[PDB]
This record gives C-alpha cells, sequence and structure tokens, in this order.
C-alpha cells in the first residue's frame, strides 16, 4: 500500500549543486562584506537559506519576517576574510581545511556564528597539540 | 600542518533546518501555484536554490542571470497538487511516500522535473508489481 523511498546521499548531491550555484553567483540573495583591520575588504555571495541552515546566528539574522527585495549587503567586522571563506565553504560542503596557525582564528569565527561542529573540531584538535 | 575536518551528516542536518524554514515560510523566494483539471488550486512556497539543487528543470527555470525582486509566482499545470507536494518534500527531505495508486502520477512528476532518483525508484517498483 504505502510505498516509500529514501535516497541516502541526496543532501550531499544537492549541496554539491548549491555550492556550484554559489561559485557561479546564481540565485544568491546575500553579499557578505568582510573588513578586518589591515586586511583588504572581501565580498562573499551566498544564499541566506543555506547559511541559516548551518549557523543559528545567520538564521536569526535573516529571519525577520520580511521578504527583502533583491540583494542585501551584510557588513561583517571582527573576522578575517580568510576565516569567513572557510566557514562558508563548510556550510556548502560540510568540510573545512586550514593551517595549524589559523585554526584558532577559525574557532573564533565558528563560535561567533555558533557553528558547533566546527567549534568542537578545533577544540579537540588544539587539545591534541598540547604536551 | 594542514588540519582538515568533515562533518558526515551536516547536509542532513542543514536540510532539516531548510525544511523547517520552508514549513515556517521564512526566506522563501518562490511560490508554486498548482492548478490541475478538477482539483482545487494549491500554493507551495519554497526556496529556489533548494529546488534547483534537486531538479535540473527548476535549476534552468530559475537561473536566468537575474536577481528577481522579492517573491516570484510560478504557474504549474499538468501535475496534481498532491504530486507536487511529495516532490518538494523529497527535495527538502530526500524521502518520499505514497500509495500504490499514485506511484504512477509521481513518476510522471519526477520525469517532468527530471528528478532521476525518484524516476528510477518508481520504475523499479512498478516492475516489481508485475506478474
Ligand atoms: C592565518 N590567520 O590570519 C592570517 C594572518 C594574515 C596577516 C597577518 N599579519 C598581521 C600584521 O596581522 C597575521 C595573520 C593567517
Ligand atoms: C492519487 N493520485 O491522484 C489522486 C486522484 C484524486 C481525484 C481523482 N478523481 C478524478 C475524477 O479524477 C483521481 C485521482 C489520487
Amino acid at each position: 500500500r504505502t510505498f516509500s523511498y529514501t535516497l541516502e546521499d541526496h543532501t550531499k548531491q544537492a549541496f554539491g549543486i548549491m555550492n556550484e550555484l554559489r561559485l557561479s553567483q546564481q540565485l544568491c540573495d546575500v553579499t557578505l562584506q568582510v573588513k578586518y583591520q589591515d586586511a583588504p575588504a572581501a565580498q562573499f555571495m551566498a544564499h541566506k537559506v543555506v547559511l541559516a541552515s548551518s549557523s543559528p546566528v545567520f538564521k536569526a539574522m535573516f529571519t525577520n519576517g520580511l521578504r527583502e527585495q533583491g540583494m542585501e549587503v551584510v557588513s561583517i567586522e571582527g573576522i578575517h576574510p580568510k576565516v569567513m571563506e572557510r566557514l562558508i565553504e563548510f556550510a556548502y560542503t560540510a568540510s573545512i581545511s586550514m593551517g595549524e596557525k589559523c585554526v584558532l582564528h577559525v574557532m573564533n569565527g565558528a563560535v561567533m556564528y555558533q557553528i558547533d561542529s566546527v567549534v568542537r573540531a578545533c577544540a579537540d584538535f588544539l587539545v591534541q597539540q598540547l604536551d
């Protein structure tokens, strides 16, 4: 009677395309302007719904009961553009890479945007460096 | 040197929230108006980027090199609202359920929007009913 089916890696497939659309700057509805001290400013286009799905801070930031028209620019301060890139990548790919020296700055970014899995990851790594 | 990390079920987690946002009608940028013969019209709000990630037909339908302002209404004909609901659900949940009698109508919808995994699923099921 009730025929049901589930594609295992659909979400991984869909995020692949959603990442392709980001790199192609198609359907993006938010531009993240990152300005950090002495580093040059950098823009990052993305989809609010995707960022919200990976960061409770973005979710609350975009869920204001309003269908904002067209593009919305968000001014981000206190984080290095390099770091914001890795976090966006993680949101669209569920993965993140970096050098040992920037792990701490990524942890700060993960905390600032409450991306727990990244926080816990950098936490356990830093503890392993000890001794 | 190069510290990398990957959260396995991130995409499943993110789609959970993206589905929550749909049911809450937050960040949606497309309304699918479905009108089918004698059945009453039905609306379905969703996120273009999500639909595009699961349907090449939606991807081409929304990727026209334009950041359309606010909400866009799409007139859909030739498919029953019940069927469009299941397909949207699959896009946001990677799963789909239905009764034996409507499996064929879902296959028609999956084909119409080139959601291969659903097409192949209903295909193999119908072949199993035989004999
Ligand atoms: C990895 N995390 O931050 C990057 C970085 C870039 C440039 C500097 N230079 C000064 C003066 O701050 C430090 C750290 C590297
Ligand atoms: C499952 N697929 O389509 C649904 C349905 C609803 C209403 C009717 N009635 C007429 C006259 O077409 C048939 C099929 C059921």
